[PDB]
């Protein structure tokens, strides 16, 4: 993958900008996917300007006469296959083309070369070709342009009309053009020779391969679109197509005219996001906004909340959020308008964007550094991009742009800070409310029945309300969860309950909520949904609040501002209507909205007050769902906006799953009135009703915040209606069409069901004399609860049966087990064979299959070092696998002991976190693991308590004890498809004997994903569920995130088949795995291998306390106290005996069923049939939609290959070949080689080979070392053990130092380079992750989340970007140069040296848990000064140096940071 | 190439009906198209009418009530990619 620019300074046309673009666009062949065949690719493009010479010229051969005003070429995709079809679009092209005015001059058939693209790519190949037209009526050249535009788009929607498909059109105008396709990205100068001759010369060039994740190719999406490039993928795009759906009715411009009734859809149909983004952009520009505005306006600049930014840009910024919903999501957008050209990032800066003006007028930008070659004299700039900058180009008259002068040129053209003072926020509304109006609360008879009428049983208001309004956060869960779905259930299910929350896997990173709390947003807007093209102060005049959820004080004050437009809608129908009482109120109510809004109301507020013993309150959630959507499908919904009252909604999830429906705000009057006659009841204490107001309002928004990261979006404005959500159990027909767009796999119950339960709830409640709530367990298990999971019997039969070693006991508790009512999805089906029964002397042996169970990671924090080993040495001592999961693991248990017994796990994990990721940590396991997102909590890292980490588990996980221990959420490594391509082959060269594994969780839409993995040369994919366990979490989070692994699973299969992809990777399931017959199911599904997990657990000794994250657990497992721990009873034959009795029970229906081998049943769904639960329960769950397949064909069914899958070697093979000697007799070497961009992670394979020879520290500091000139590829000595040293002469690409474990890296420029050092970059962004011991000199500035999560290293540099040192640990970093902003973020470890001279370090650091001071100890003086002469004697900057010479007064110039929990441990007092 | 049809007279279903019109398609094969290649063809069909009875059974063995009134039958060829 990869995006890169060319352009000329002045302006003047050049063969040699297209020879350099070509040239650059042959070099980015490691980033591709490589395949067997070779010859397909998965998409390139290249984009140029228009050669008017040599189409002029062709003319003049035809026999017409060039004009002198310029041509137009279009470029069209026509059907190849059958010749009625071109005929067609011929004549629609001309009919269109000729009814303006225009001469068409010719039709040419573009020569081409189809000998090099493959077979599969080629049968979808259509027909290329290109007519010429010119303007003869002298019309200037912007008309030109605007009438070519609108003629393409009144062509394209006619030939839509037809239904007349395969035909698209690359780029109709007079000053661009887009030659792109389908092939390999490094053949195109072959597949176009036009390209070849020596008149195409354009002042610009813009060239693109993307990373395709599915592998059926189709040409109409391949990059470049009109007018915009793009990599990544942008995460808000479901909302985004809505919102431009509700601003098409409300725009227009003279520009158009009456044309403008021809561009009603704006948004075509079948393309990607960036198609979307394309088309949405072109329509914007085509009305007078240049580029940098339109660009400003889409994907606006993070606002900070800070004075870093002179107002005027503020006032620019706040108007530009105001006019238009921004676009989330990773981006680097290199957009060219015919007069600017914009290289631009996102609001994050998630991706690299560096560019480099050479002394010839030339600027060029990319992904790398090394793609086009430039001498190295010829420089005179190497800059990169941060968060939100943008770099432009002006053709015009021939001038650069950065990013500072740019802004203030845009900023400069209106008087931005006259119009932001014209709207109001709330707090001048609150600050002037009279103390007075204040609403007798109901009675507490009153309040208990309207809270029956409900179901919020009393166990909600102590567990979770409790604390939100105590504490100022959410509650804390310790186990997954056992209560059923929310259909199979038997109590009143409030609708929020069958709503499951997404997220999002490799294909797009999820955001930190703790630490990047900054570029994250809540505003509201009333009265702005408006105009999109025009330019008036009748969009400047609305009203802004800060948080979408309101209170009762709040909401009367604004409703008594709103005047005389609120309607209010009784959101309550009568009980005793009939069967289909529910459709009809609902239409009422979707009809009477759209009456009053166009009465002359602007406002539209839903309430629910009404609710009466003869009439019951629908669903807030449904009504909203309607009146939206209808007020959308009829051009209404921007009239007009939406405010909600509920009276079911307490806990966070409601909020959000509410806003996530289209409504604007939402409002809680019950939960106000509880917590009033909870606080008057005394049971808080002395805490006044104003102060839990507050840290409950605070709690809600935290909420929200951390459901609104779990995906990628930054700002509620595009997340708002964007509808991410998941359904399960609700009918086709009404998800489909009361609410926008949600996916429901199975169709499922009605209307019907829904009114029963909520009338049988009213009757329940109401219609009775009730004075107390009713205990009720969803939380924990109680008698009066419904069908938990581990029953106490249960529990206790699999106990005395494992112990007792009893084969009849365990039989007895699988009878019980299955004797169960259908509780999750794999009872509703049943086996159903066609054979005869075979004897059971003919089935495999018991270790043949045993051979296949293992037992999943449990993290040494969470659990005891006896468990933990127990396990492991119970899973060695039969020979299967066994797992180790995060948080590291003891050197010392890497031999065994003399007993004959090896504590050593078989499978090592790689989380988010990188603990105990050292370089002798990865060489000791058989298979590695891969933590992209885990089942229990997903779109969350791993959590652990503050009195939990002890001595001993901080000195495994390098870290300060005494501190509550978060897993940055994002991966930091893994931003999309090629990062995890790179960290795949990564791990394959660091350890060339095992295999790499990636977990996932299910979810719709995850075989797009899979198979994406697949092409990444990824052999074990494990499938998680959401029923799994854990340490710690949010209770929202374990009840409210993915979905069983059946649809996950049965979807990945079919995908995986259909792109002859299944034949390659292994897979495996686990998740809610008990008894041999879900064993046999999920093997019938489709999977191998399995997983045990928190059942092995009970065997171990486990209660299901569920306290585990207190560290009291009382039989002693999940604790970190001495006292607990000797209350130990484990044994791993208990383990064995257990493993030993599911494999005869496997063996023993496998027999029964009719075949010999499981490896003769994996993928026939066919044996299996779905039963019905009757007609008792109504529901319409067709499980269908999962047992479908697909015919394999000729391989097989199940992972066919032998060994893992070879991948290619870099240059570092043939360094082993020559570093005999130091694996012979070990003696010293001295390498220097000539290293280009394309060989990625350079001296990894000879650090396996050292610490397989001799280990970590056994050699001397600097006893091998290489120097490498010119620029290096990425990953640049990741996991270097200590004895080597990597001298490279020029710039990293990215991701140098990943995991330093010892070696010393130095980077310095070529000497005869005339560039001052500290005014350049030279290293790309995530500098040193993951760095535990090691030492790392600069000689440049460095890129964007520097050294996060080092553990013990030391680095210095000459300047960072945003989020420096983000979460660090330990070790030592020295900065010489400008730090960015949000310095430091969430430090608890280590020291920072920063120079800076402007004084500007106390407005961009982040002073929360550290603080920043001048220098005082003469100790730490001499260390600094040490530490610089290190550097300047190591690669000796000019800089350094100076510094260096003149010390007696710069010293006064360095401020320290030093965390705050570090105060009381250092040896040394910073202070006097 | 041909199209062919079997009737009853009287108008009582029977399961020669389906035999002799399977007997007939397995008769036409030469004025077909032959190629090189065995396999494909050029498309063919058959159109009976309803075996109410084979889906009363299916639907008796899913687990619901078979109704007495009339089943209705519906084939969709849906995008398979
Ligand atoms: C006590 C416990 C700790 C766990 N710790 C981790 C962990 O640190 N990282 C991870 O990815 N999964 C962790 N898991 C989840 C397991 O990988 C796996 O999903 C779980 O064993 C399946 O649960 P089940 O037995 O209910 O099917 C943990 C599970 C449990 C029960
Ligand atoms: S909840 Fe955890 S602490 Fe022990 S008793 Fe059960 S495994």
């Amino acid at each position: 993958c990869g995006v890169g620019f060319i352009a000329a300074i002045d302006g003047k046309p050049r063969r040699s900008v297209v020879e350099k673009g070509i040239e650059a666009l042959k070099a980015v062949w490691h980033r591709g996917a490589v395949d067997a065949d070779g010859k397909t690719g998965d998409g390139a493009g290249i984009h140029v300007a228009v050669p008017q010479k040599f189409f002029k010229d062709h003319v003049k051969v035809i026999g017409h006469r060039a004009p002198d005003n310029k041509l137009a070429v279009g470029q069209v995709f026509l059907p190849r296959i059958s010749l009625d079809a071109q005929e067609a679009c011929r004549c629609i092209v001309e009919t269109e083309i000729l009814a303006f005015g225009y001469y068409i001059y010719g039709w040419r058939q573009v020569p081409i070369n189809v000998d090099i693209i493959g077979e599969k790519a080629n049968a979808t190949r259509p027909e290329i070709e290109q007519i010429i037209v010119g303007n003869n009526k002298g019309v200037s050249d912007e008309q030109f342009e605007l009438d070519l535009y609108i003629i393409r788009r009144r062509i394209e929607k006619a030939v839509k009309g037809e239904q007349i498909n395969d035909f698209y059109i690359c780029s109709l105008s007079a000053r661009s053009i887009i030659y792109k396709g389908m092939f390999l990205a490094e053949q195109l100068t072959t597949f176009y020779p036009d390209l070849l001759d020596e008149r195409f010369e354009s002042d610009f060039a813009i060239y693109h391969q993307r990373y395709s994740t599915n592998t059926f190719p189709t040409w109409p999406l391949a990059q470049p679109f009109r007018m915009l490039a793009h990599n990544g993928e942008i995460n808000t795009v479901k909302g985004n197509v809505n919102w431009m759906k509700a601003h098409e009715t409300r725009m227009e411009h003279p520009a158009f005219g009456t044309h403008m009734q021809d561009l009603k859809p704006v948004i075509g149909v079948g393309l990607s996001d960036s198609g979307s983004l394309d088309t949405v952009f072109e329509v914007m520009v085509r009305a007078g906004r240049t580029a940098p505005m339109v660009k400003m306006m889409l994907v606006p600049q993070a606002l900070t909340s800070s004075q870093t930014t002179p107002d005027n840009h503020k006032a620019l910024i706040q108007y530009c959020n105001s006019v238009m919903e921004p676009w989330d999501g990773p981006a680097a957008l290199a957009m060219t308008d015919g007069r600017w050209v914009v290289g631009g990032m996102d609001r994050n800066g998630l991706r690299p964007m560096r560019y480099t003006i050479t002394t010839d007028g030339l600027i060029i930008g990319g992904s790398e550094t090394g793609m086009v070659k430039i001498d190295e004299t010829q420089v005179i700039e190497k800059g990169r991009l941060g968060p939100g900058e943008m770099i432009a180009v002006d053709l015009q008259s021939g001038k650069l742009y950065r990013d500072r002068e740019l802004k203030d040129h845009l900023a400069t053209l209106k008087p931005w800070d006259k119009w932001v003072q014209n709207t109001t926020h709330l707090d001048e509304l609150v600050k002037t409310a009279s103390l007075k109006g204040e609403p007798s609360d109901m009675d507490k008879a009153e309040l208990r029945r309207r809270q029956q009428a409900f179901g919020l049983t009393m166990e909600d208001m102590e567990l979770i309300l409790h604390p939100m309004v105590e504490d100022g956060k959410e509650a804390i869960g310790s186990m997954g969860d056992d209560s059923p779905i929310a259909v199979l259930s038997d109590k009143y299910r409030g609708l929020h309950h069958f709503f499951r929350q997404n997220f999002s896997q490799v294909t797009n990173p999820p955001i930190d909520s703790l630490r990047e709390r900054r570029v994250m947003s809540l505003k509201t807007r009333l009265g702005n949904l408006g105009n999109i093209l025009d330019e008036d102060e009748t969009q400047t005049r609305l009203l802004q609040l800060e948080s979408p959820v309101l209170t009762t004080a709040e909401f009367r004050a604004m409703r008594d501002y709103m005047g005389d437009t609120a309607a209010e809608i009784d959101a309550t129908f009568p009980v005793d209507g009939g069967p289909e009482a529910l459709r009809d109120a609902l239409r009422r109510i979707r009809q009477e909205t759209e009456d009053a809004v166009r009465g002359g109301a602007t406002h539209v507020i839903l309430t629910d007050e009404a609710m009466g013993p003869a009439r019951a309150a629908i669903p807030a959630i449904l009504a909203t769902g309607a009146v939206h959507t209808h007020l959308i499908r009829s051009n209404l919904r921007t009239f007009t906006s939406l405010n909600v009252r509920t009276a079911e909604g307490l806990d966070t999830h409601y909020f959000a799953v509410l806003i996530g429906v289209g409504a604007t705000t939402v409002n809680a009057y019950l939960a106000q009135e509880a917590i009033a006659e909870r606080h008057r009841r005394g049971l808080f204490g002395s805490m006044p009703l104003e102060k839990g107001m507050a840290n409950y309002k605070k709690a809600i928004d935290d909420g929200l915040l951390k459901i609104m990261s779990k995906m990628g979006i930054s700002v509620i404005s595009s997340y708002r209606g964007g509808g991410n959500f998941e359904a399960i159990g609700l009918s086709r027909a009404l998800v489909a069409e009361h609410f926008p767009a949600m996916v429901s796999r199975i169709s499922g119950i009605g209307l019907n069901g829904i009114q029963k339960k909520v009338l049988e709830q009213h009757a329940t409640a109401y219609n009775e004399e009730v004075v107390a709530l009713p205990v009720g367990g969803f939380y924990r298990f109680r008698k009066s609860g419904d069908r938990h999971g581990w029953e106490g019997g249960v529990i206790h039969t699999l106990q005395q049966a494992v112990t007792n070693d009893s084969y009849t006991t365990f039989k007895k508790y699988s009878e019980q087990v299955n004797k169960r009512p259908p509780m999750q999805l794999r009872d509703l089906l049943e086996l159903r064979s066609t054979k005869a029964p075979v004897p059971v002397d003919e089935v495999e042996s018991i270790t043949a299959i045993r051979k296949r169970f293992i037992t999943p990671g449990m993290s040494m924090g969470a659990l005891s070092p006896e468990a933990h080993g127990t396990l492991n040495v119970a899973m060695n001592r039969i020979g299967a696998k066994s797992d180790s999961g995060e948080g590291g693991e003891d050197p010392a248990r890497f031999r065994p002991d003399k007993n004959g017994d090896n504590w050593n796990s078989a499978i090592k994990q790689v989380a988010s976190g990188r603990f105990g990721v050292t370089a002798e940590y990865l060489n000791q396991c058989r298979e590695l693991e891969i933590k992209v997102a885990q089942g229990a909590k997903p779109g969350e890292g791993g959590q652990l308590p503050g009195f939990k980490v002890t001595e001993m588990i901080a000195r495994l996980r390098h870290s300060t004890p005494g501190v509550m221990l978060i897993s940055p959420p994002p991966h930091h490594d893994i931003y999309s498809i090629e990062d995890l391509a790179q960290l795949i082959y990564d791990l394959k060269q660091i350890n060339p004997d095992a295999k790499v594994t990636v977990k996932l969780v299910s979810r719709s839409g995850i075989g797009t994903i899979a198979a994406g993995v697949a092409k990444a040369n990824a052999d074990i994919i494990l499938i998680s569920g959401n029923s799994g366990g854990t340490g710690a979490s949010p209770q929202t989070s374990i009840k409210f995130a993915g979905l069983p692994w059946e649809m996950g699973l049965s979807e990945v299969h079919q995908v995986l088949t259909l792109n002859r992809l299944r034949h390659r990777v292994r897979l495996r399931t686990d998740g809610g795995l008990k008894t041999g017959r879900d064993i046999v199911i999920a093997a019938m599904l489709g999977a191998e291998e399995f997983g045990i997990g928190t059942a092995s657990l009970i065997a171990m000794g486990c209660i299901m306390v569920r306290q585990c994250h207190s560290n009291t657990c009382p039989v002693g497992v999940c604790v970190q106290d001495d006292k607990l721990r000797q209350k130990f009873v484990g044994t791993p034959e208990k383990v064995v005996n257990l493993f030993t009795f599911l494999a005869e029970e496997v063996r023993e229906i496998l027999a029964g069923l009719g075949f010999r081998s499981l490896n003769e049943v994996i993928g026939r769904t066919d044996l299996l049939h779905q039963v019905s639960r009757g007609a008792e329960h109504l529901d319409d769950l067709d499980l269908n939609p999962r047992l479908a397949q697909v015919d394999p064909g000729e391989n097989a069914r199940y992972c066919t290959l032998q060994g893992r899958n070879e991948v290619p070697d870099t240059l570092d093979a043939r360094i082993v070949a020559d570093a005999r000697p130091l694996f012979e007799e070990g003696e010293k070497m001295q390498l220097a080689y000539n290293a280009r961009n394309t060989q990625r992670a350079i001296g990894t394979r000879l650090s396996s080979m050292v610490t397989r020879k001799f280990g970590m520290f056994g050699l001397q500091p600097g006893h091998i070392t290489i120097r490498l000139r010119g620029t290096a590829g990425q990953s640049l000595g990741a996991f270097a053990v200590q004895g080597i040293k990597l001298e490279v002469m020029g710039d990293a690409n990215d991701y140098v130092g990943k995991g330093l474990s010892g070696g010393t890296i130095v980077v310095r420029p070529t000497t005869s380079s005339p560039l001052e050092t500290n005014k350049n970059t030279i290293i790309g962004n995530t500098v040193l992750y993951g760095a535990t011991a090691g030492k790392l000199f600069a000689a440049g500035q460095a890129g964007e989340r520097f050294a996060v999560r080092n553990s013990g290293a030391t680095v210095v540099v000459e300047g960072c970007g945003s989020n420096g040192c983000e979460y660090m640990t330990g070790g030592t970093a020295v900065i010489l140069g400008r730090v960015g902003d949000n310095f430091a973020a969430g430090m608890t470890g280590g020291m920072a040296y920063v120079y800076d001279l402007d004084d500007s370090l106390p407005l961009y650091i982040n002073d929360e848990s550290v603080i920043f001071q001048r220098i005082e100890v003469g100790h730490y003086e001499s260390q600094l000064k040490h530490l610089i002469e290190e550097h300047v004697t190591e690669t000796q900057s000019r800089f350094a140096a100076e510094i260096l010479n003149d010390w007696a007064r710069e010293v006064t110039k360095f401020w320290q940071v030093v965390p705050k929990e570090m105060l009381n441990r250092l040896e040394v007092p910073v202070h006097l």
